[PDB]
C-alpha cells in the first residue's frame, strides 16, 4: 500500500450530498415485512453488498496488523502521521468539541443558525429567541460546549448521556440540562431502554412547546478493545437508537448530526437509508479532526420532513426486539429490505462510493502510521500551519484555558 503520493493536507473539505430522495416516506403497511430476524452473525469479512471485497479485506488486514503492538507506541506513531493532529481541542474540554466546530462551519452554520426550507434564520438573537438542541450519548460534553460558546447566549440545551466516567462534566464547560430518562437528576442515561427514550422525548417536547429541537447532534461510542474489527456490528443497537433519538425530538425542518463507524452491514445502510426517506437532504462526511485511520464518519441530515411517525413507531418496535433478543443466538440483521434499498440505483450509488472512498483512504492512513510505527524519523512538517489555517477558517481564536 502506498500513501506516500496522497495529496497535500489542506484546511478546504468537499461535501457529497445523496441526491434529494424522490419517494414517499414509508407508512406500517409497507415496513409490516421490513424487519428479518436471522442468526447472530459475528463475522464482518464477508460484507460486501456495499462495499468491493478487495478493499473490505485490505481494510480489515491494514487494522489487524496492529494485533501485535503496544497500543501507546500505535498512537505516538499516529500522532506524527496525522496532518491535522495538532488542533487538539484549543480551548474547549477535549478534541471532540472542535468536531462540531469543524462541520458546523462545513455545513454552512445549519446547527448554530439554524434556517426555514426557503433559507430564512429561525432564530433572531436580537429579539432574544432561543435557539434549542439536544446531545445524546454525549458526555463530557464537547460537542454542547461548542454549541454554547458560539452562541454566547439565547441557546438551550438538553442532554442525555450514560452515568459514570464518561458523564457529563458541566464544570469544565468554558461557557443546559442533562437528563437520565426518571426525571431531574434520576435514572441511568441508557439511550437503549425504550423507557428512558420515551422519558427523554416527553421532557424535551415538554420544554419546546410541543415541537422539539431545532437540531440533535449524537456521538456515540465504546471501547472495542481487542475486538476492534467488529465495531460496527457491535454497536448497531446504539446506531439505531441515536436514529430513532432523532425522529422523536427533532422539530419539523429540524436538522441531525450523528457519529457512525462501519457502514458496510445491511442493518447500517438500511438505517441510513431511513433517515434518507425521513429528510429532505442527507450526506456521509469525515471532517478532518476525525482521525484518518479510524472508521469513524458522520452522517448529516438537513430538514426533517412531515409525516415520519410510522418509521419512527417502526423504529422503536425493532429497539424492543433488539432487547429481547441480547444474548440470545439470534438478532435483528435487516430493517430495510436489500432489494428495496439497491432499487434505488442513485442511493447504492452514493453508498457505495462513500463507503468505497473512505476505505480507500483509510488503508493509505493505516499503512501510514505502521510506515512510522517503523521509521520514527518520518513526519508532517505542516502540522502547525495547518492547524493555524484550521481554525482562523472555522471561526475558532487560538486562545488557551487559564
Ligand atoms: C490498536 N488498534 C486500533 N485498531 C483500529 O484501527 C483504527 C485506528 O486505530 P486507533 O488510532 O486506535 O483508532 P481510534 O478510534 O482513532 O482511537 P481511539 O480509541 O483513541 C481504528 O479503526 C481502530 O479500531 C485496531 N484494529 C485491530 N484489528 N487491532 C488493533 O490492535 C487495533
Ligand atoms: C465519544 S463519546 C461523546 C463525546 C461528546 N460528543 C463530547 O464532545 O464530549 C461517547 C459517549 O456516548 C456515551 N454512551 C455510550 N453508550 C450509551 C448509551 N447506551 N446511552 C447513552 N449514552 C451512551 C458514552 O458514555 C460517551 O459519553
Ligand atoms: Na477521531
Amino acid at each position: 500500500v502506498d500513501w506516500r503520493d496522497e495529496p497535500e493536507p489542506s484546511a478546504c473539505e468537499q461535501v457529497s450530498w445523496f441526491p434529494e430522495c424522490t419517494t414517499e416516506i414509508p407508512d406500517t403497511q409497507e415496513m409490516s415485512d421490513w424487519m428479518v430476524v436471522g442468526k447472530r452473525k459475528m463475522i464482518i469479512e464477508d460484507e460486501t453488498e456495499f462495499c468491493g471485497e478487495e478493499l473490505l479485506h485490505s481494510v480489515l488486514q491494514c487494522k489487524s496488523v496492529f494485533d501485535v503492538l503496544d497500543g501507546e507506541e500505535m498512537r505516538r506513531a499516529r500522532t506524527r502521521a496525522n496532518p491535522y493532529e495538532m488542533i487538539r481541542g484549543v480551548f474547549f474540554l477535549n478534541r471532540a468539541a472542535m468536531k462540531m466546530a469543524n462541520m458546523d462551519f462545513v455545513f454552512d452554520r445549519m446547527f448554530t443558525n439554524p434556517r426555514d426550507s426557503y433559507g430564512k434564520p429561525l432564530v433572531k438573537d436580537r429579539e432574544a429567541e432561543l435557539l434549542y438542541f439536544a446531545d445524546v450519548c454525549a458526555g463530557p460534553g464537547g460537542f454542547s460546549e461548542y454549541v454554547l460558546w458560539r452562541k454566547k447566549w439565547h441557546a438551550k440545551g438538553f442532554g442525555m448521556t450514560l452515568k459514570g466516567p464518561n458523564d457529563f462534566k458541566l464544570e469544565d464547560f468554558y461557557s443546559f440540562e442533562p437528563y437520565y430518562g426518571e426525571g431531574g437528576i434520576d435514572g441511568d442515561g441508557d439511550i437503549t431502554r425504550p423507557e428512558n427514550i420515551s422519558a427523554f422525548r416527553n421532557f424535551v417536547l415538554d420544554n419546546t412547546d410541543r415541537k422539539g429541537v431545532h437540531f440533535l447532534m449524537a456521538d456515540g461510542g465504546f471501547s472495542v478493545e481487542g475486538q476492534e474489527n467488529l465495531q460496527e456490528i457491535l454497536s448497531k443497537q446504539l446506531l439505531l437508537c441515536q436514529f430513532l433519538m432523532a425522529l422523536s425530538i427533532v422539530r419539523t425542518g429540524g436538522h441531525f448530526i450523528c457519529k457512525t463507524f462501519d457502514l458496510f452491514t445491511p442493518f447500517s445502510v438500511g438505517l441510513v437509508y431511513l433517515l434518507y426517506c425521513c429528510f429532505e437532504r442527507v450526506c456521509l462526511f469525515k471532517p478532518i479532526t476525525s482521525r484518518p485511520a479510524n472508521s469513524e464518519r458522520y452522517v448529516v441530515c438537513k430538514g426533517l420532513k412531515v409525516g415520519i411517525d410510522d418509521v419512527r413507531d417502526y423504529l422503536f418496535a425493532v429497539n424492543i426486539k433488539l432487547n429481547q433478543l441480547r444474548n440470545t443466538d439470534s438478532d435483528v440483521n435487516l430493517v430495510v429490505p436489500l432489494e428495496v434499498i439497491k432499487g434505488d440505483h442513485e442511493f447504492t450509488d452514493y453508498m457505495i462510493r462513500s463507503n468505497e472512498s473512505h476505505c480507500s483512504l483509510q488503508i493509505k492512513a493505516l499503512a501510514k502510521i505502521h510506515a512510522f510505527v517503523q521509521d520514527t524519523t518520518l513526519s508532517e512538517p505542516r502540522q502547525a500551519e495547518i492547524r493555524k489555517e484550521c481554525l482562523r477558517l472555522w471561526g475558532i481564536p487560538d486562545q488557551a484555558r487559564v
